[PDB]
RNA sequence: GCCCGGAUAGCUCAGUCGGUAGAGCAGGGGAUUGAAAAUCCCCGUGUCCUUGGUUCGAUUCCGAGUCCGGGCACCA
RNA sequence: GGUAGCGGGCGUGGAUCCCUGGAUGUCCGAAUGGGGGAACCCGGCCGGCGGGAACGCCGGUCACCGCGCUUGCGCGGGGGGAACCUGGGGAACUGAAACAUCUCAGUACCCAGAGGAGAGGAAAGAGAAAUCGACUCCCUGAGUAGCGGCGAGCGAAAGGGGACCAGCCUAAACCGUCCGGCUUGUCCGGGCGGGGUCGGGGGCCCUCGGCCGAAUCCCCAGCCUAGCCGAAGCUGUUGGGAAGCAGCGCCAGAGAGGGUGAAAGCCCCGUAGGCGAAAGGUGGGGGGAUAGGUGAGGGUACCCGAGUACCCCGUGGUUCGUGGAGCCAUGGGGGAAUCUGGGCGGACCACCGCCUAAGGCUAAGUACUCCGGGUGACCGAUAGCGCACCAGUACCGUG
RNA sequence: GGGAAACCGAGUCCGAACAGGGCGCGUCCGCGGCCGUGGACCCGAAACCGGGCGAGCUAGCCCUGGCCAGGGUGAAGCUGGGGUGAGACCCAGUGGAGGCCCGAACCGGUGGGGGAUGCAAACCCCUCGGAUGAGCUGGGGCUAGGAGUGAAAAGCUAACCGAGCCCGGAGAUAGCUGGUUCUCCCCGAAAUGACUUUAGGGUCAGCCUCAGGCGC
RNA sequence: GGGAUGACCCCAGGCGGUAGGGGAGCGUUCCCGAUGCCGAUGAAGGCCGACCCGCGAGGGCGGCUGGAGGUAAGGGAAGUGCGAAUGCCGGCAUGAGUAACGAUAAAGAGGGUGAGAAUCCCUCUCGCCGUAAGCCCAAGGGUUCCUACGCAAUGGUCGUCAGCGUAGGGUUAGGCGGGACCUAAGGUGAAGCCGAAAGGCGUAGCCGAAGGGCAGCCGGUUAAUAUUCCGGCCCUUCCCGC
RNA sequence: CAAAUCCGCCUCCCAACAAGCUCUGCGUGGUGGGGAAGCCCGCAACCCCCCGAAGCCAGGGAGCCAAGAAAAGCCUCUAAGCACAACCUGCGGGAACCCGUACCGCAAACCGACACAGGUGGGCGGGUGCAAGAGCACUCAGGCGCGCGGGA
RNA sequence: CGCUUGCCCGGUGCCGGAAGGUCAAGGGGAGGGGUGCAAGCCCCGAACCGAAGCCCCGGUGAACGGCGGCCGUAACUAUAACGGUCCUAAGGUAGCGAAAUUCCUUGUCGGGUAAGUUCCGACCUGCACGAAAAGCGUAACGACCGGAGCGCUGUCUCGGCGAGGGACCCGGUGAAAUUGAACUGGCCGUGAAGAUGCGGCCUACCCGUGGCAGGACGAAAAGACCCCGUGGAGCUUUACUGCAGCCUGGUGUUGGCUCUUGGUCGCGCCUGCGUAGGAUAGGUGGGAGCCUGUGAACCCCCGCCUCCGGGUGGGGGGGAGGCGCCGGUGAAAUACCACCCUGGCGCGGCUGGGGGCCUAACCCUCGGAUGGGGGGACAGCGCUUGGCGGGCAGUUUGACUG
RNA sequence: UAGAAGGGGGCCUGACUGCGAGGCCUGCAAGCCGAGCAGGGGCGAAAGCCGGGCCUAGUGAACCGGUGGUCCCGUGUGGA
């Protein structure tokens, strides 16, 4: 699934299965036994911080874990309670 | 192809951190006992592969040649 | 209405009929009060009807999600569409005279989204020209340059001819205000407002002020949705019938065509030519109005889009299949600078040049044909659409 | 025009070479024959892949109901009697157990005959297996295509399953088999060789034909 | 060879033919020729001929049929010629008056009716079923129920008959069965979790029945309904008032 | 998942293969209906014995191991509330909606292209005889002779 | 159910082994190269450290599996209790045995029959039984397969008669596969080698109805069998290549405090005893002076190293003296000062390994918690490295060929 | 084939570079024989002979790579 913050989400590659010795050193070159599709995910992870008096826990791309604690600080110029840890966030940029 | 180890007594192997060439086994002479062994004394044996060079000389230290032994790859 | 028949009616006091606007429109269906085996059952609140408290009708109103403004109130969205379009996923038969890389192919197909189109779009561009100057589309370039078990095969771009023609708004410094935090400070950060948009510009300090103009609104012309006017021939004869044949005439901005008992410019409907809208659509094509935008110096060096550029690992796009492998995109790890800043010109270094990444919008030229009209060295009932006829019907299948 | 190219040019390339030697004197449209790419003369597979539709047939399990005439055998346990120091134990009576027995309904299919353009795309007659259980059965549910289910045959999954049906890719491919439509005139073959994952298929040579030129 | 090239006369040779190569023609549809030409005193198409012209494919001529179209000379395009494909569509033949007429429970006579009766109606004999071949419900079917007129077809024969054709009748509920009650597997699904899209899970709740809950018995009437209509006896809920 | 006078746990007066209060079945019951075989369509009893369920009283009893649905209606306990409400027991008068109901239904009307010798769940299924029975033979009620026939 | 289930861990599998060999990314960088005028910027890259797997050492049978040959010998002959020799990981035990296993085979004896390739009992030269793909047995059970008797019969010698439903004749209704066209005979021959159809001969007036199956190479199904096609599809494995899954090193999510050790670069101290020689000489260069109130000679208290000869560091006292050249020996000589690792200690940076304790991420739990317990930087997950991997997929497995 | 191709010695390295008229063989592509000119050599007094071996088998197209050289190309220019 997808990050929060960043909107990374799994994308398709392939995998390259390759014999033989590089041409740049010894010779002949490479031969390609065999390619298949699969994919790559972003490293995502939980963080949980605190922000008023709610809990509220975001799932994000572990490269962008910092604009968590960046938005918490930027967000204290701002009028925030109602029983709704949902809508905090929403209400989060 | 590329990177490691090595050659020393008949066999199998230990060495001065440059100045000594040494073990075990086998083979041989004797002690021995009912037989065969196991004890125990005693000796034989060298171009240290190899040609060069460092050096006061070198088995050791370094260029190089040679063969035996490992290790990892490539093959149109 | 497709009219025949009973059995009744209406109309120059202008009917039937055609165009425009409105009214009414059960039940199902995105289906939305709730339930449900679609077209059926069952409710709440407010009002109405019956003698009407129990019963039953009638009308109004009650789904969920997303945005905004004091929990209510406002805007929105949902579904469908012949092709045509963009994005996210994405085969195999086959070809290679076997097959595995390669090919068919980013094809068939699935999904989401857009609209009368969609996409793209105003240079961190092309590439070698003392060069060009947004994007799309056609003709060349060219089966060229290249890619390739260098096999089978795949296949660019620049440049030249055309079509169309258009350019714009923000982020940041700096300034003002409203609100809510703290360690009550010339402070931290949030919403508006002002400033500001570039191949060098902007901010801040000090000395000089004028046209360009909508893609937004308004008005018209024209056009679509009913219709109207339209020239000129008689007779005889053969014949079931004249439009044939014969005698004597006439029109033509009209001798397209169809119809009439056979074969007709002048009998009918038309054709050439010319007219017409109260109402609804359309509409810079032609006129008007705003919004918006236009200079120069000299100094400070405060700002120019961050987990970004950049390097490394794993992949995709391109003619490029690891290759000397750049450029453009990016899942993972590290991780800057603000113009003495940064990217590109096919590893790399140095010279010489090109361009300003990390926010957004933008007509026209192009695509398609459910729909209407025009044509045909297209078919003529085993043809042409599957259907000229009551056909996606009868009939076949659980579907 | 030569050359891989730099390049040179009526020449140019290998070469030291005024040796030798290799290459070096029209276009446009119409018409007709043949070739390449596209189904490319027409009909035909067994199969492969994608998206859907099927558990109202059949297989398993889940929820809730229903059904099994009448006979037969007689487990334990009770109660009494006996036995012993106490007991084990042994008798009678009672009692009604069990993937017990006979046999309908009901579930099944063992042997034989009939049927074989059938009454019937699995039937009929005689005979036979089970029948209180690992039992049969109605209604409501769930699991699917390299997947389900299976007291295990590769069985079943809507009358043909060693991988269902429908539509599409699609006019797959088919070195194989079949078929190919009016008339007259002139000429008229081959079934050999070489190579071929080749051997009933091909490529070159050979043998048929037409046009132009040459002329014993 | 003539050679007044005449495509006509004279002379001399060649002419079996599969795969194939080459050369000439004939016919089918459509276009120019066309505002024309033929045509009811008869177009196209159809049926006949012993006649005329062509080597032949073909083309003329004549007679009958047909009733509104046809289209030269000279040229141009192509869906252009069938006997075979276990070819495709349709029509009609052969087997042939042949095998069959769907349980071996079984028939006979007399009266009706009618154009017409082995096959319809009535009566009397005979045979077959009777944990059924009888009666009552559930599913599924969808007017087949009842009546009046009928018999072309459907019926394995016949048909005056019918589950057939035309037309009109006929299904009545507080208490029977479902729904304005309940929950079962399972389904759906606030909160909540997951997944490229499509979508997959899931607490409470909700749907879901032949299981739980729940008030009707005995008689009579119709051509065709009956715990539904009618009669006697016996019940259940709501609402208002005392 | 204390809110209870209800449940559940202790403790002690009475009372116990009972009585008492309940709730079903069958019997009877005011009275209402029905009512053969027989002639051309028609006279109005209803009593006594015997066999007897697999049905009823039902949540009955015993034995056994594999240890045998949920929820509402229905009783009771209290919450907020409310006590001029509100329930409960009689008695009178009102009110009581939607859908199905023909016919076939072991079959010629359903599944099998057919008026097909096949397939199809629940209840009733009389009498006599053979040991028993839903078995077998005949037979009540009721229904049929199977939509081609005649001769040899 | 009863009685039992022997021997072989060479090879395959699985289980155990903190050593050792091989080993990917990564760490590390001796040394090389391209370019710049250079600062630099760019490539390659050797030692060494570096997981799982593999090698290696061991275990393991109701784990895959396996369980011998040739010659000789007893006072008749026959045969061998005994013996020699080769091979193996080990050489088949008990029990059964011409068998659902036996080729030779109808083995040979016996039983049953008048006669018995089958059947039952025996014997073994078990082609080719054998212990949990169990061995030898076993009351009761069986629409299972074999061999026998008794009873009874149309099964048969060997057929007969009879019944009903069809077959046949008449009235009504009326199909089917198949079909080049047909005026459709025998024998010998012939022919693409099995003739109604050609040749010669022989037979035979025209047309039907009930019967039979020898022929029309009769009908039906574009042969399963055999080939053939560089055709298809299901199954297998130590066939090829991949993929799901599982294992594993480095990173990220990932943090505190200790102890213990590696490798590296700094520095600061040591380190060295052949023969001779004052005495324990590391090299090479410098070198005529150095040391002491910056308290020297001598003694005692005390650490470390040793070739046991000595070398060297501290503390306390004490007082004014110590060394080299020269000399002499040796290849090389001395005091003092330099760069120099041959090996070692001490603080340093720089990374890198193992042990513990913590709690605060992550995960599990607790009469529902802004909290308490338990695990804890491990586990889970992202990217990446190497391995195992018929559990799954695509495919290849030649031609000639009397 | 001894009128040496056989046996023995001396000096050598033509087991050359650049070409090659003309032919054998032949579907293709391959295989074979080769006089002669230029250069620089060996043996011989010279004539001359030598471009491996008495002769006919001892072999493998293209593709992809390795090493050593050289006139060539070198993605704006120099170099890589």
């Amino acid at each position: 699934k997808v990050c929060e913050i960043s909107g990374k989400r799994p994308i398709v590659a392939n995998s390259i299965q390759r014999r033989g010795k590089a041409k740049r050193e010894g010779g002949v070159g490479k031969k390609t036994t065999g390619i298949s599709k699969r994919r790559q995910y972003p490293n995502l992870q939980k963080v949980r911080v605190r922000v008023a008096g709610q809990e509220i826990t975001f799932r994000v791309a572990a490269s962008h874990i910092p604009k968590v604690y960046e938005l918490v600080e930027r967000a204290k110029g701002l009028r925030l309670e109602g029983l709704s840890p949902k809508e905090i966030k929403k209400e989060l940029l």
